[PDB]
């Protein structure tokens, strides 16, 4: 059961690296696949202090982006600094100058470190404010800033967008208040830029006129759209004036639980369904999908209504080992649930379960004032070992019915084993070396396939241990996550959030 | 996965039998244990109308006392009906004279005796009981009726639960609705003046309620060296009604209030002012509760929701033919095997933070400003509609202590077909099953020699209504694995059975 990293490993995700000039060829072992052809693009902070000025939060170093090429079995490596005004300037004026999450500057940012997805023939690096970056996913460069705000009313916009098959994009954003989902659609014949196309479809309700919660993705199936209202608000008070930073701005409602929303996809409406439930915060929903007349919401949750963000400042994180853990006692305690919600509520059924369908032990109750009480069917649950930065095969089942979803384990906030989950039998499967950190897993299918998890997942590990390669790209079977190849490298990756693989 | 019942054989379950004049003689398969040597002793209903007046509920059939006798590897089966007044005044006036549960008689207030739920020790005698005022001394050896009780008679209770809690030396805790609080009543140990021990009995310690005018239904409570936990439900008894009515028209659900726990301090005798509160469930059976650290463990029986679980428990529903089983538990409340976790430490420097500091669970307990601790349950076992109920362990050397295992009936859609055995530590589970086979709650019995908690039998009386057989057995399962040891069979039909308990001889 528990891992221990005594050697303090973990501590290298947290530390600053060089950009390369050019890309550098990676060792590899095993056998790549020759059917993988492609980019994994992937996002994380790079440059953790400016200077003798330090960066204090998870969230603030500068955006660095990745790549790891796959042609013919061989691999290259590159990354590059993402030219932001938050670097730009800081290199210029060779100090912080733009305020980051959790690091006062002594000008919202746009320090897009957090991942990168495709609106139109285009690519953008984002992190959660009104600003994202246009980046060449061929050499990495920088080519412009947009400002979401110049197309529609949103205050920011997350990181977890969902892309339809056609590469309409859908996202969710704060709007100071209510929240509004903004829809991109696909590249036209006239072939003008998407964005100036954008528009707001339909606006989901905030529970306290003057404090939204933060949102960091949502879900989305053919008819619906969902959003889970966390207690974990931002209070507009002390955000919209000033020494603050964004992390000042956060509390946590201790009473109203998770409200759970939903809003008809193609009519444009919001539904006025009061889904409610205990609280927890929410970063990942996992996939979401219809089952005759319920919506299936799996999701990584955390128990509690404290900011799971309190414990993610880099002086925490670069601790020894025992002492992460001991900071992690009192924290929220991951967990993935899935929650069913009724669209077809019947009076009649007034304080019964609603949850009529077969195959779960999820619960809604209908209760006299109209609220609906959820419960979930937990799927994993293990003690400060979290399944979380979900994927599944997306292009695929996103939005569908599923069996499978990859995760990457977090122990007591420190990254080390890779895993799947079937959740319909609850069944996981685990890789994990000692000494080593890997990312976010993402599936690639082969080609070809007709079955769920016929492919490969790749993860970039951090393996410090003093006799071997600083790090390296993994890929692992998706079947039953047995090794397939590593491609080394010889220096240093720090942590990644998210990314994508490009097929080429 | 899903095992189904077509062929609809659990209606036996709920069909009268005759009583026995004397033990018959069981036909074993496989071996029972020659260390095996005592007395299975449990209560159900047995007489399911009288004449043409037929009871409607589950807990309404006279109660029924069973025995199975274990001796060098020979095994005999019992019952007699249980003498109560409820049974007594119906034999004689030929019809139902005392309400039920959940059938109200036609012609101050007789509250039923009818002891059908459990069995047990208070000094040297054995009660047969259901959760009135009224418990039934029985003969453990000739299954004969002895004397009613009136608790009244003996301390301030309305009523109290099935579920006593039996210290090692004979002491016994009970709880029951006080007309409004809850009380908990110890009853003593034998003593040397040899009188008898309820008459000693007083109550200790009192559990305040949610609602002035509505206490909770209780059905079980916990209890560990140091400390009794009582879970007060959304399932409440509305007293307007209570004093054509029958119980179970007395029952509703508080929608807003959720689950409330408390705890009390055993040895000190007072009640501890922690506002535990957590999502709303029904609760019948506690499987056990703990110490350790600064924290007690409390392992439950749930079933997610407010709505009674009892409502789907009428005669006519159980009755019905298995497609319509299935159908009609659609909107019942979920089963779900939970611990909860409850900090009995609480510092307001932890104001919004998660107490629950201990290394092996899932568990959460948040201390909110309003001084309420919120709790969030670490899930062991879920099924769709598949509970895992009636749980027992070995309690005699884990009740109240650190453990790790438990032992389960499995009921599907309420139908019970299977046995169940969990790690609550790794939540691996181990099931025996056999087609058109109806176990009942599964009793522990150590081995003498044992060293680890697992070392013994459980022992479940089967009914399997399958025409090409036995119609009923003692079925004997080793404890490591639920492989079956042996079994003991009747010629006989052997309706529902509750609960229970081996007395060793
Ligand atoms: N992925 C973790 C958080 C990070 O993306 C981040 C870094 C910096 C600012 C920020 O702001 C979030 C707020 C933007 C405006 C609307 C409210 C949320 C969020
Ligand atoms: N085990 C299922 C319920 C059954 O034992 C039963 C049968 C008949 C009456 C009754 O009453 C419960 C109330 C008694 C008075 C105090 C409140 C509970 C309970
Ligand atoms: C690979 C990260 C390891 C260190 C931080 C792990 C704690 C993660 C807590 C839950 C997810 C937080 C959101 C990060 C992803 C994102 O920014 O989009
Ligand atoms: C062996 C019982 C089978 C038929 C009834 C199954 C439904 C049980 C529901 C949960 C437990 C309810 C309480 C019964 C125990 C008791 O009366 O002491
Ligand atoms: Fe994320
Ligand atoms: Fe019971």
């Amino acid at each position: 059961s528990q891992v221990e990293h005594p050697a303090g490993g973990y501590k290298k995700l947290f530390e600053t690296v060089e950009e390369l000039s050019s890309p550098l060829t990676a060792h590899v072992t095993g056998r790549i696949p020759l059917w993988l052809t492609g980019s994994l693009l992937r996002c994380g902070p790079g440059l953790f202090e400016v200077g003798s000025e330090p960066f204090y939060h998870l969230f603030d170093g500068q955006a660095l982006l990745h790549k790891f090429d796959f042609k013919e079995g061989h691999v290259t490596y590159h990354r590059r600094f993402i030219r932001t005004d938050a670097y730009v300037r800081a290199m210029t004026e060779k100090r912080i100058v733009i305020t980051e999450f959790g690091t006062c500057a002594f000008e919202v940012t746009d320090n897009a470190l957090v991942n990168i997805y495709p609106v139109g023939e285009d690519y953008y690096a984002c992190t959660e404010t009104n600003f994202i970056t246009k980046v060449n996913p061929e050499t990495l460069e920088t080519i412009k800033q947009v400002d979401l705000c110049n197309y529609v009313s949103v205050n920011g916009a997350t990181a977890h967008p969902h892309i339809e098959n056609d590469g309409t994009v859908y996202n969710i954003g704060n709007c100071f208040i209510a929240y509004n989902i903004v829809k991109i659609p696909p590249l036209q014949a006239d072939k003008e830029d998407p964005i100036s196309k954008s528009e707001i479809v339909v606006q989901f309700p905030c529970s306290d006129r003057f404090k939204p919660s933060y949102v960091h993705s949502f879900g989305l199936t053919p008819n619906y759209i969902v959003f889970v209202e966390t207690p974990v608000k931002i209070n507009l008070f002390k955000f919209l004036s000033s020494g603050a930073n964004y992390m000042d701005c956060f509390e946590s409602n201790e009473t109203m639980g998770v409200w759970l929303h939903i809003a008809d996809k193609k009519r444009k409406k919001y539904i006025n369904n009061k889904y409610r439930t205990s609280p927890f915060n929410l970063f990942h929903h996992i996939n979401t999908y219809e089952d005759h007349e319920f919506l299936i919401v799996d999701l990584c949750c955390w128990k509690g209504f404290e900011f799971v963000y309190n414990y993610l400042y880099l002086a925490n994180l670069r601790e020894n080992w025992e002492e992460v853990k001991k900071n992690a006692r009192k924290a929220p305690q991951p967990e993935v649930r899935r929650y069913v919600l009724p669209l077809n509520i019947d009076k009649a059924d007034t304080g019964k379960n609603l949850v009529t369908l077969p195959n779960t032990t999820a619960t809604a109750i209908l209760c006299s004032d109209e609220t609906i009480w959820l419960e979930p069917e937990v799927l994993f649950s293990g003690p400060r070992q979290a399944f979380e930065f979900p994927q599944i095969n997306y292009q695929k089942y996103g939005g569908k019915p599923y069996t499978y979803a990859y995760g990457l384990g977090l122990n007591h906030f420190v990254p080390d084993r890779l895993c799947k989950l079937n959740v319909k039998t609850k069944e996981t499967w685990v890789w994990q070396e000692p000494d080593s950190y890997p990312s976010e897993p993402i599936f690639v299918s082969h080609p070809d396939a007709l079955e769920e998890d016929d492919g490969v997942v790749l993860s970039v590990v951090v393996s410090p241990g003093a006799g071997q390669k600083p790090a390296y790209l993994l890929i692992l079977n998706a079947k039953d996550l047995s090794e397939v190849a590593r491609a080394e490298v010889e220096i240093n990756i720090p942590v990644t959030f998210h990314g994508l693989f490009k097929k080429s």
